[PDB]
C-alpha cells in the first residue's frame, strides 16, 4: 500500500515493488511514507 505526497514518488515505490524491491528500498528512493495494516496516514496516497 505505502502512502506517497505525490504519485511521482508513488510511482517509484510501486514500480520498484513491481521490480521486486522492498518496500524500504524504494522508500529511500523516493521518499513516500510507509504504514501499517494498510491503513493509510493524514491522507497523501498520492
Amino acid at each position: 500500500k505505502s502512502c506517497c505526497p505525490n504519485t511521482t514518488g508513488r510511482n517509484i515505490y510501486n514500480t520498484c515493488r513491481l521490480g521486486g524491491g522492498s518496500r524500504e528500498r524504494c522508500a529511500s528512493l523516493s521518499g513516500c511514507k510507509i504504514i501499517s495494516a494498510s491503513t493509510c496516514p493524514s491522507d497523501y496516497p498520492k
